[PDB]
């Protein structure tokens, strides 16, 4: 379990106004949450007074009273609307502002801490993790401290307010609904579990066939070489039959379970309202109280569930922020920002190392230094020589205060480096690295990085002394030319000379050189060397380099070995001692996817039309019942709004409740029918699409496969996951569209039948709510995209900084980098403030229009009832039939798996299916001559790989072999041997030239007919997850193979001497799940599989390159008989294995260099 930091440390950076924002936003969120159940209370009381005035009606004085007091209730609604408007605006705006400020401070402090850390801490964490953290986990913190906390508080406030308003009216109904609530919770949990697990269970069911699919797409070469498509396709089809069976069972079980859960919650609602009606008949409650309690408690209980995503967001926010807080709190051993320490002056430049012991913290168990003791006087030149990894780089890093030594001390002019502060020490010492890194900025700012207060004239003087004066003038924009990867790629020496200019502009007292000219060509090496030896004068320098010519003129050329100093002398002394230096001297000297339209996708499933017809006819009746639910609800509510004897009221109330239950039962059975039929249609669609796409993939040649855009993983994703969503485009899409259409139509029509004015007003005030919702979603998406695109600018600076941590630390420019990051953060800060304000406004308007809509609609309804245009029951009918219809439309649309993913999947699926290969495998259009002979010839054969068309893989190849003659094709891996094997198998058609079979080109022959006559054994013998008998029978596919042929093939391959050793001989299973076999045995079974077909031409491709000698002898024994009487092609990396070969051809980038005999 990942640790968390909790409240005491999560908020942390919050000064004054931040906590004020937090508290005000929380209070506003509480008000906003508590508003809604109060609006329900007003609804209940207004309904009660409407019924009271109606039964008073059931003369104009109390009608005027109705007008005025309903106007007062409209005022109540408008006041609630204004209050929730201001509360929502305040909550969203203040929480977003507080989160933005807090996260801005967090980002600044986190970058500052990362720049503060010592190199040692940086070396135990990879570079790639830090930037990905700084982006993603900071975004997660933004999610955690954003509006989510406000929404969580609003949800809890709704829960508590609903329960409180329920309990203050009547405890009986609240207790009944609360005791029913566990049933609703359990049913919702079941629905969530079954709905979520559906895809994972689908994957689990498919895994069986997916294993075979993955196996085939990894050995495509052999499959197409042996012509096994017409058998592996059928195996895949059988596994798909099994998958289809299990998927059908899963679909029916899941559908019936979901139907049962929905019927359960529906009956729970029905029972609760029936008990409410029974209480009403007893005279203890009124309609208003029952409506208020029921709706309030239900909405509170539903709202308490809405807080779960907020809780999860908070939890992952803490989990992400724990690492950041740990990193920032980590005080390093050496603090570059520390002002403490000595501040020396007039530094002469002497250096002293005494007993210096040091090891890398990453590899502490390995010791690098063994007590260095080095004396350097100011003024002269001291160089260090030695082998790679002998502490030279470690010595340089320790010199400039990067790693403190384990034991011993280093002093400058007799003063310890520990006493001196890090900043001044690093500023004094100048260092030149082996591989300079240049920032993506103009040369002017690159030089400016050396020091802040350097004048332009000083820059010019430094460049003149750095020999870069001449070359810079040739640049298009002189000293302001943009350089780096985006700028023109400068020469290798240009980077080195501008780096030495950057070092020299600081005018350092002590200079360090780490392989200055190691990675430079000689022409620029001479220039940079003369620059180095001109700049070396007047300063004390330490130089380490592999080339001894540069350090030949050094005053003291000290040797280095095993982290200790043994030999110390000059050129003459070193060359007279005949030590390590003398030996070194003597040895050196997505994309454009065209949409395919709904009609084509529907055509992909035209054959199963009866399933679609019954599904649509079931979806019509399923959808059209939500308005019926509304009608029955309004009728039962209005039952008590008329004056009659109690017994008739009880009778018809029970009748309506029973009708409600019966309609629920009908809904359950229709939902089961529709779900089952659509699921079966979709599964048949998926099975047929998988079969056809696998057929098409097996039909096309390898030119498709070699493309790296679509690898084995991509293809198996297409087969497994991509094709499973096609049923989202047709089927379920038709279901949701039809359901929504019927739900809107029935409600609109019945409302028009009952009352046209009120339904007109609703048809005018509901679309604006929907358009407000969609506008809010569009604004949110645009805001997120703009935020990411703007923050990419600061991310670029962050990446440029972190990846060059060594150089930026060495150049003590961390302050400048932080300052540059400051403004790049500052602009998005203002953008975030503006986005917070606009989001507050739009969310306030979205969440407020409902109350004003209620007020206006019910005012219009009251006016209508005032003059007996309609009845209150009709008002409730035309209100419910529209509002519940809209909510149901939204929810049903949410239920379905949208449409965009299905569309983008169907585009790929159709483009793959319709893709006709250049060389059609299944086509019978091809010449069928008699038995083949073996006169293979090549003329001017030219071919280019799809991956590397520019690289010459085949250019004018011309080789010849005759009947019954052994030829060899030796060469480096992938130099043409694979290409000629593939083209003989007809895997790649050469761009130019003719490959003649029996003196005639291989173009006019049918693919299977020509491929059936060749024998291919590759370097890695790939075997399939089946039996040994099946594997050997795979060798030929034109006819079945009996047991005796297998026996004689094994005897010829000599594997039979080992097959009997197996417990189950021929019946032994082979593969990963079976018994493991060695390389020699696998090669023997592979050559047996080659021989069983008995081709008259066979090719070997580096097969004997991975065989142990004991098994190699038996393999050669079998191959000596195999090659006798047959034409053989030999490819191998061993000269001994090709000694018996007669003819050899050597490939040179596809150009024949030497062909003929061995
Ligand atoms: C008077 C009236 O119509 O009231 C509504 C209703 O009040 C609300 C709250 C309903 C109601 O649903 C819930 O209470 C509910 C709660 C949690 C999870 C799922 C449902 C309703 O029960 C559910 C019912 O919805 C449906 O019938 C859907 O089409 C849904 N139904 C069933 O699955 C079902 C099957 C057999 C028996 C009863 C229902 C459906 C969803 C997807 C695919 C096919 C069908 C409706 C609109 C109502 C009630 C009755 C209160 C909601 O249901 C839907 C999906 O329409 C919840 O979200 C909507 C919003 C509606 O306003
Ligand atoms: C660190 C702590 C920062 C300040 C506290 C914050 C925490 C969230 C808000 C709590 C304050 C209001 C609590 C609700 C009570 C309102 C009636
Ligand atoms: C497509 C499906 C459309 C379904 C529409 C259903 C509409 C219903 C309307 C019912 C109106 C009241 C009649 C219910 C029974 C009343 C019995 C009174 C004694
Ligand atoms: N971060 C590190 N972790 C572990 N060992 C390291 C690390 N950095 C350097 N070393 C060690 O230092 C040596 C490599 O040093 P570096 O790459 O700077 O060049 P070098 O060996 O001095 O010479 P050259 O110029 O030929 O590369 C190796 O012995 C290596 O084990």
């Amino acid at each position: 379990k990942k640790p968390t930091v909790s409240v005491f440390s999560m908020f942390r950076y919050s000064n004054w106004l931040d906590k004020l924002y937090m508290v005000v936003g929380t209070l506003a969120a509480i008000i906003h949450g508590a508003g809604l159940p109060l609006m329900m209370l007003v609804f209940g009381e207004m309904t009660d007074i409407f019924a009271n005035a109606g039964n008073l009606e059931d003369d104009t004085g109390f009608f005027m009273n109705l007008e005025e007091d309903m106007t007062r209730y409209a005022y109540y609604y408008s006041g609630i609307g204004a209050g929730v408007l201001v509360a929502a605006y305040i909550q969203v705006s203040f929480w977003c502002l507080a989160a933005g400020r807090q996260i801005h401070k967090i980002r600044k402090q986190f970058f500052h801490a990362i720049m503060r850390q010592e190199i040692g801490w940086f070396d135990v964490h990879d570079v790639g993790e830090l930037n990905t953290r700084l982006t993603d986990d900071v975004s997660k913190i933004n999610e955690g401290i954003g509006d989510k906390i406000g929404m969580f508080f609003q949800s809890m406030a709704t829960f508590f307010t609903g329960f409180i308003v329920g309990f203050t009216r009547g405890w009986k109904l609240t207790l009944v609904i609360l005791a029913i609530s566990p049933v609703l919770g359990l049913s919702a949990a079941v629905w969530a579990k079954i709905l979520s697990s559906f895809t994972d269970k689908e994957l689990l069911a498919y895994a069986k066939a997916g294993a075979v699919a993955e196996e085939v797409l990894a050995a495509i070469r052999t499959v197409i070489a042996f012509g096994g498509q017409k058998k592996e396709l059928e195996r895949y089809n059988k596994n798909l039959e099994e998958a289809k069976r299990i998927g059908i069972k899963k679909a029916i079980t899941a559908n019936i379970s979901i139907g049962a859960a929905f019927l359960l919650i529906y009956a729970s609602y029905a029972l609760a309202f029936w008990y409410g009606t029974t209480l009403v008949l007893s005279g203890e409650y009124s309609i208003g109280q029952v409506l208020t309690v029921f709706f309030s408690v239900l909405i509170g209980a539903f709202s308490v569930g809405q807080a779960s995503p907020s809780i999860e967001a908070f939890a992952n926010a803490r989990g992400a922020a724990y690492e950041i807080f740990k990193i920032i709190d980590n005080k390093p051993s050496i603090d570059s920002y520390s002002k403490s320490g000595h501040k020396p002056d007039n530094i002469k430049g002497n250096l002293e190392f005494r007993n210096v012991h040091f090891s890398y913290p990453s590899r502490k168990e390995v010791k690098i230094l063994k007590g260095l003791n080095l004396k350097v006087q100011s003024g002269q030149t001291v160089a260090l020589v030695g082998n790679s990894g002998c502490g030279k780089s470690t010595t340089v890093q320790l010199m400039q205060r990067l790693y403190d030594p384990t034991e011993g001390m280093v002093s400058v002019d007799g003063q310890d480096i520990r006493t001196i502060n890090v900043r001044f020490l690093r500023e004094i010492i100048g260092v030149v690295s082996q591989e300079p890194v240049l920032f993506a900025t103009t040369i002017a700012e690159n030089i400016r990085y050396g020091r802040e207060n350097v004048t332009m004239d000083e820059i010019e003087k430094a460049v003149k002394e750095a020999n870069a004066y001449d070359f810079i003038m040739k640049l298009p924009h002189k000293f302001d030319t943009l350089v780096g990867e985006r700028g023109a790629q400068l020469s290798g020496g240009q980077k080195q000379r501008i780096a030495i200019a950057r070092a020299l502009v600081r005018n350092p007292k002590i200079l360090l050189l780490d392989e200055a000219t190691s990675a430079l060509d000689t022409e620029s090496e001479a220039v940079v060397q003369v620059a180095l030896d001109k700049a070396r004068k007047g300063r004390t320098t330490i130089v380490i380099a592999h080339r001894l010519s540069t350090v030949r003129n050094a005053d003291v050329i000290a040797g280095f070995d095993d982290g200790v100093i043994v030999e110390k002398g000059n050129h003459d002394e070193l060359m007279k001692e005949k030590g390590i230096y003398f030996k070194l001297v003597t040895m050196q000297t997505d994309e454009s996817i065209p949409p395919v339209s709904f009609w084509r996708i529907m055509k992909l499933n035209l054959t199963e039309w009866p399933y679609f017809v019954v599904g649509v006819f079931c979806a019509i009746i399923n959808g059209g019942l939500q308005p019926a639910f509304a009608i029955i609800f309004s009728k039962i509510i209005g039952v008590f709004t008329r004056i009659d004897d109690p017994e008739t009221k009880r009778q018809n109330s029970n009748l309506f409740s029973l009708l409600f239950l019966a309609l629920g039962i009908i809904s359950f059975i229709t939902f089961f029918l529709q779900g089952f039929t659509f699921g079966k249609a979709g599964e048949i669609l998926t099975k047929r699409l998988r079969y056809m796409v696998f057929r098409s993939m097996l039909r096309q040649d390898v030119s498709w496969f070699d493309d790296p855009k679509n690898t084995t993983g991509a293809l198996t994703t297409r087969l497994a996951n991509d094709a499973a969503q096609v049923k989202g485009a047709i089927g379920s899409r038709l279901a949701v569209i039809t359901q929504n259409i019927a739900n809107l139509g029935t409600g609109i029509i019945i409302s028009f039948i009952y009352g046209w004015q009120l339904t007109l007003l609703l048809l005018a005030i509901v679309p604006i709510i929907a358009i407000a919702g969609v506008v809010e979603m569009k604004m949110l998406s645009g805001q997120a995209l703009k935020d990411k695109k703007e923050l990419e600018g600061s991310g670029k600076i962050a990446t440029e900084a972190i990846e060059n941590f060594r150089t930026v630390v060495s150049l003590t420019q961390e302050q400048k980098f932080e300052h540059m990051y400051a403004q790049s953060l500052q602009v998005p800060y203002r953008n975030s403030l503006r986005k917070a304000h606009i989001f507050g406004i739009t969310f306030s308007f979205t969440q407020a229009m409902m109350y004003f809509s209620y007020a206006g609609c019910f005012r219009f309804g009251a006016y209508l009832v005032a003059h007996k245009l309609m009845s209150f029951e009709d008002v409730l009918l035309v209100f419910s039939a529209v509002v519940f219809g809209a909510m149901a439309v939204g929810q049903v649309s949410s239920f379905a798996p949208d449409y965009a993913k299905a569309k983008i999947s169907a585009a790929h699926i159709i483009m793959i299916i319709e893709k006709t290969p250049l060389i059609d495998s299944y086509s019978t259009e091809g010449l069928m001559p008699n038995t083949l002979e073996g006169n293979v010839t090549f003329g001017e054969v030219v071919f280019n790989y799809p991956t590397r068309p520019d690289i010459p893989v085949l250019q004018g190849l011309s080789l010849e072999v005759k009947k019954g003659q052994t030829l060899a094709l030796v060469g480096s891996s992938g130099c043409g041997k694979s290409t000629v094997v593939q083209l003989l198998e007809r895997f790649y058609d050469p761009l130019a030239g003719k490959v003649l079979l029996d003196g005639k080109e291989i173009k006019r022959l049918n693919v299977q007919w020509l491929r059936a006559h060749l024998g291919i054994v590759s370097q890695e013998p790939i075997l399939f997850d089946c039996s040994i008998a099946e594997n050997i029978a795979y060798g030929d596919n034109s006819r079945v193979v009996s047991q005796e042929e297998i026996v004689r093939a094994a005897k010829e391959a000599n594997i039979h001497a080992f097959i009997e050793s197996l417990p189950n001989k021929y019946s032994t299973k082979v593969g990963d799940k079976g018994t493991q076999l060695s390389g020699g045995q696998k090669q023997r079974i592979a050559i047996a599989r080659a021989l069983v077909r008995q081709p008259h031409i066979l090719l070997l491709d580096e097969a004997t390159s991975a065989l142990d000698t004991e098994s190699e002898k038996v393999v050669q024994e079998a191959l000596d008989k195999a090659r006798e009487g047959r034409t053989c092609i030999v490819i191998a990396h061993r000269l001994s294995t090709i000694q018996n070969a007669d003819l050899i051809v050597v490939f040179q980038n596809g150009r024949v260099k030497e062909h003929g005999t061995h």
